């Protein structure tokens, strides 16, 4: 198979390739090895001479794209490639993908979109089908440029500074109807509170384009230099592909990495106290805002010269409170993608979880303990406030069913730290 020159930035990485035999294989470029800032482009892929055959090759490059097959047949449709496989795929987007692995087969520009231009792309991202946000496994996530106060679409080699999404929408299923048709509402307040509770989390903004409402979050994996001259990008990776693992067991009732194995990764973080601190809190929030798809393709690191790692901010963060009631799903199932410790088991119950399940998972996981109750403590007073302080800061066009949905069950959960610090 073809060559595609990898890239980071304006830096010549290695060579991708494959072979008819079902294989597949990645060359680092010698130059880049020679380099004392050279770094691995995945941690299951280790710097190296000589091209790499081992399956962390196919799987990283695979977990570059959607994991849902829907998905992916639209983006070999409407730009034609031989198969699903990843490098026919990369072949054609891999020019702003993910992280910082920039696939190429004198820039600096940019277009800017006109209101009705912008609604035009939007809707080009858009039956009947153990609960989980992305069930639909039918959401195409895109990106775009923001200059200034305006949406453009990068022009050349230059990379995107947002990442949009669109409406999820009302899922279909035989015996539920999933209420997702707020999904970018959701996100947006979600990604508030988090801020809002000292939580590493990107900023979002609703786009307004027509009759169209988007999702625009901010890509923690981009940069402005100081003089806005040029937008870097920056290397990372989640935790399926610094694992080897194939995206297909990103969750952990599939055979995925829970929250022991990524907490004793974290171990060997630049930032191990730090980020261990960090995802243990986002673990105690997931549960506090119903936050059910945490799953490991949703943890990522960055990878810095010399190959040390450490963790980025949290991301894709949907409340599944909005999606109770009516016909669709009740409290009694909503489950933590990570369960934590339970007093002969596990525990995913988000209705029967309670303080002492965390502070158990903490102990055993050689988390701290005066650590894990100032976390349980500080949500505690200061859960109140700050989802008051979110709301008054939200739009008038905001829908109010999505804040008490989500307020109501937050508050609900809180009481059980109140009642207990
Ligand atoms: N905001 C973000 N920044 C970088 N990578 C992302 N992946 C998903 N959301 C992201």
């Amino acid at each position: 198979m073809p060559k595609l020159v990898t890239w980071m930035n304006n830096q010549r990485v290695g060579e991708l390739t494959k072979l008819a035999n079902g294989a597949h294989t990645f060359k680092y470029a010698p130059e880049w090895l020679a380099s004392r800032y050279a770094r691995p482009l995945s941690l299951s892929l280790p710097l190296q001479r000589g091209n790499i055959t081992s399956d962390a090759v196919f799987n990283f490059f695979d977990n570059l794209l959607p994991d849902s097959p829907i998905v992916r047949d639209r983006i070999v449709k409407r730009y034609h490639a031989k198969s699903r496989q990843p490098f026919d795929l990369l072949s054609e987007i891999g020019r702003d993908s993910v992280g910082a692995v920039t696939l190429i087969p004198p820039i600096m520009a940019w277009e800017k979109l006109t209101e009705a231009r912008l609604e035009e792309v939007l809707t080009a991202y858009k039956g009947m089908i153990d609960f989980r946000i992305s069930v639909a496994g039918a959401q195409e996530k895109t990106a775009l440029l923001r200059i200034g106060n305006d949406w453009c679409i990068p022009k050349g080699i230059t990379p995107t500074t947002h990442i949009i999404k669109l409406p999820i929408g009302e899922i279909r299923q035989p015996n539920a109807t999933l209420d997702l048709s707020q999904s970018v509402d959701n996100e947006y307040y979600c990604l508030l509170l988090a801020k809002e509770l000292g939580l590493n989390v990107p900023d979002a903004e609703i786009i307004k384009a027509g009759n169209v409402r988007a999702l625009a979050v901010e890509r923690f994996d981009r940069r402005w230099n100081a003089r806005r001259t040029v937008l870097l990008r920056l290397p990372q990776e989640d935790m399926c592909q610094t694992f080897g693992l194939p995206s297909s067991v990103k969750y952990e009732s599939d055979g995925g990495p829970g929250i022991a194995r990524i907490m004793a990764f974290l171990m060997g973080s630049s930032e191990a106290l730090k980020d261990r601190y960090d995802f243990m809190k986002f673990q105690v929030f997931q549960w506090l805002i119903g936050a059910t798809d945490g799953h490991a393709k949703n943890f990522s690191v960055f990878i810095q010269a010399g190959g040390s790692y450490r963790l980025t901010p949290f991301y894709d963060i949907i409340s599944a409170f909005p999606v109770l009631g009516g016909t669709g799903i009740h409290i009694s199932d909503l489950k933590l993608a990570m369960g934590l410790n339970a007093s002969k088991g596990k525990k995913t119950a988000i209705d029967k979880i309670y303080p002492r399940h965390f502070l158990a998972t903490a102990k055993v996981l050689r988390f701290p303990e005066v650590q894990m109750h100032e976390i349980l403590s500080d949500f505690a007073r200061m859960i109140p406030a700050a989802l008051d302080n979110v709301k008054t800061s939200l739009p008038t066009d905001f829908p109010e069913n999505v804040v008490t949905a989500v307020e109501s069950n937050v508050l609900r959960l809180h009481g059980r730290l109140s009642r207990e610090y």
